[PDB]
């Protein structure tokens, strides 16, 4: 209803993530939209948006996303929170982790889009990422393959910030 979850998936792993983030918020407050079948104007029915994206080779956004990325000139994020989430890893991409949720942010809050969800660094190993600002991470950073068993702590953490600034 008030939340609208954006995400792409190439192999399922931001899919799963996104299905842990709705259950964890109230499947009543957030609705899931697989980017595949959506339309940008999509992103418009809502005042409250959650991005989820996978970085692919080498250092894209996922094919769905990367479709959408040129339409998003076409749509006015003022007025809206936004916050970001992706799945990564870190270890085989250490200088492009998360690089997709950081491309996407740059984007989305250019063209009026307030960021909220912001996540410590610490815990992760890697040298780069387009998804860093101020020594922060745009939003949530996930890693299935290395990092799986962090995953559910992280998620709790991370939708308590996240319904405390959206105002749940
Ligand atoms: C060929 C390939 C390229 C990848 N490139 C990156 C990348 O540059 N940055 C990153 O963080 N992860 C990279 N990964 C890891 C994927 O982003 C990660 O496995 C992710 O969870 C896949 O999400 P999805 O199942 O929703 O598509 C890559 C994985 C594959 C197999």
């Amino acid at each position: 209803k008030k939340i609208g979850l954006f995400y792409g998936t190439q192999t399922g792993k931001t899919k799963s993530v996104a299905e842990i983030i709705r259950d964890e918020f109230g499947n009543d407050v957030v609705t899931l939209h697989d980017v595949s079948q959506a339309e940008v104007t999509d992103l418009n029915d809502y005042q409250y948006l959650i991005i989820g994206c996978p970085t692919w080779n080498i250092g894209k956004l996922q094919s769905d996303w990367e479709g959408l990325y040129s339409e998003l000139d076409d749509v006015d994020f003022n007025g809206k929170l936004v916050a970001y989430f992706g799945t990564g890893d870190q270890i085989g991409y250490a200088d492009n982790f998360q690089d997709a949720i950081g491309i996407l942010e740059e984007k989305i809050s250019q063209r009026g889009g307030k960021t909220v969800g912001y996540w410590s660094t610490d815990g992760y190993d890697f040298n780069d990422s387009k998804a860093l600002r101020n020594g922060k991470f745009v939003g949530l950073a996930l890693d299935e393959d290395n990092q799986s068993d962090l995953t559910d702590d992280r998620i709790k953490s991370w939708v308590a910030q996240l319904k405390s600034e959206f105002g749940l």
